[PDB]
């Protein structure tokens, strides 16, 4: 759960993530950079490399949902249920097992692509808001896949 200071900040910075792609391009930059920086994973998203355009595509897929459990912060309720739904999910997809594990260093390349994108709004409140934030949607996620 997000304390209400955290939840201001999360809500006023995402319509600046959003910008005019829903998110989209903020995700291609984090997969992208994800899989360069960590070449073992493609192999668990099915992808042949970082260049792969499926990339984008999840990518805008990932930014889209969390825009979705971003509209929910106001029932913390409601956005875990729709986060393990997701989660469950996952237990149909990729290639290799999905480990929590994994989801840490997604997080990082989150945050970093969204610094990329908003830079200066991106300030200590922000980051650490937004860290929050990944920890209860990926924690949520993974309670799903886990089940
Ligand atoms: C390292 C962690 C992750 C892995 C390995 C994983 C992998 C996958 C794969 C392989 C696909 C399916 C593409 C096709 O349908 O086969 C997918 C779909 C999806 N992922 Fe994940 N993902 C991860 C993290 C997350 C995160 C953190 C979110 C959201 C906060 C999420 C949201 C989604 C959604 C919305 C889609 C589209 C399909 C549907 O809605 O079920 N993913 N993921």
């Amino acid at each position: 759960g997000l304390s209400a200071a955290q939840r201001q900040v999360i809500a006023a910075t995402w319509k600046d993530i959003a910008g005019a792609d829903n998110g989209a391009g903020v995700g291609k930059k984090c997969l992208i950079k994800f899989l360069s920086a960590h070449p073992q994973m493609a192999a668990v998203f099915g992808f042949s490399g970082a260049s792969d355009p499926g990339v984008a595509a999840l990518g805008a897929k990932v930014l889209a949902q969390i825009g979705v459990a971003v509209s929910h912060l106001g029932d913390e309720g409601k956005m875990v249920a729709q986060m393990k739904a997701v989660g469950v999910r996952h237990k149909g997809y990729g290639n290799k097992h999905i480990k929590a594990q994994y989801f840490e260093p997604l997080g990082a390349s989150l945050l970093s692509a969204m610094e990329h994108r908003i830079g200066g709004k991106m300030n200590a409140a922000a980051k650490d808001a937004w860290a929050a934030a990944y920890a209860d949607i990926s924690g949520a996620l993974i309670s799903g896949l886990q089940s």
